[PDB]
């Protein structure tokens, strides 16, 4: 079974010996180099259609934190931009640092934010979502920095409830959240063809990273700290630096939807 984790023991630099597509073509995250990533006039607005969204549960799998949404219809969408055809919100969750100087996955210029929250989409076409992860369109994951400064509202609620899951197994509901308030103003992306950052690190992605970060504030991103990959009873282990690097671009290019 599964033991993959973010520790020294069975982080980032032993997961190929399970999944060795680690090591292949188009694995995620990059660094986003913005003097060599090109504007693409051809790019089509981005379109986030999140207002029937239907939130259900959160749940700390030891990895990090989901919030899981009712994908049954096409309540909460994406399309546009890169994208042909629809995308449906399955579910979102977060990557974080012990430290505020870290704790993204994609860096710009090499520059590590706080945190990073992923709103992962699947594509219709393929019916659900354990097909769409074995084809090359089959996700697409919004990618949105976190930096500390001024507390964001709309993540209150998700800080809240976090005292109630503070371990790996633990749900609880999490009904009528609005993914709206994670948004920055600004929908400006980045994009480019990649992977699941996690195990199996299938290579299924489209990724989208938004170019404006939203701002936290210290005492928010404190709570996601506390929480536990390990189980209830239990040696405490923080949940903190549950982030991959940077890999290797190789035969990719990064574009922008905007100069
Ligand atoms: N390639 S990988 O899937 O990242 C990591 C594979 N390594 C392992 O299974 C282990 C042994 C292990 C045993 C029991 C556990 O409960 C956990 Br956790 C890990 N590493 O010490
Ligand atoms: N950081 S991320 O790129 O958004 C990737 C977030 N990780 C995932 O959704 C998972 C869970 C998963 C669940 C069911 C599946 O059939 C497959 Br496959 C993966 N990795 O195991
Ligand atoms: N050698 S591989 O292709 O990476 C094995 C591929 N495994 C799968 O698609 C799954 C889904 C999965 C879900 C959660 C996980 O954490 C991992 Br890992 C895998 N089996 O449940
Ligand atoms: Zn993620």
């Amino acid at each position: 079974s599964h033991h993959w984790g973010y520790g020294k023991h069975n982080g980032p630099e032993h997961w190929h010996k399970d999944f060795p597509i680690a090591k292949g073509e188009r694995q995620s995250p990059v660094d986003i180099d913005t003097h060599t990533a090109k504007y693409d006039p051809s790019l089509k607005p981005l379109s986030v259609s999140y207002d029937q969204a239907t939130s259900l549960r959160i749940l700390n799998n030891g990895h990090a934190f989901n919030v899981e949404f009712d994908d049954s219809q096409d309540k909460a969408v994406l399309k546009g931009g890169p994208l042909d055809g629809t995308y449906r919100l399955i579910q979102f969750h977060f990557h974080w640092g012990s430290l505020d100087g870290q704790g993204s996955e994609h860096t710009v210029d090499k520059k590590k934010y706080a945190a990073e929250l992923h709103l992962v989409h699947w594509n219709t076409k393929y019916g659900d979502f354990g097909k769409a992860v074995q084809q090359p369109d089959g996700l697409a994951v919004l990618g949105i920095f976190l930096k500390v400064g001024s507390a964001k509202p709309g993540l209150q609620k998700v800080v809240d409830v976090l005292d109630s899951i503070k371990t790996k197994g633990k749900s609880a509901d999490f009904t009528n959240f609005d993914p709206r308030g994670l948004l920055p103003e600004s929908l400006d992306y980045w994009t480019y063809p990649g992977s699941l950052t996690t195990p199996p690190l299938l290579e299924c992605v489209t990724w989208i990273v938004l170019k404006e970060p939203i701002s936290v504030s210290s005492e928010q991103v404190l709570k996601f700290r506390k929480l536990n990959f390990n189980g209830e009873g239990e040696p405490e282990e923080l949940m903190v630096d549950n982030w991959r690097p940077a890999q290797p671009l190789k035969n990719r290019q990064i574009k922008a939807s905007f100069k």
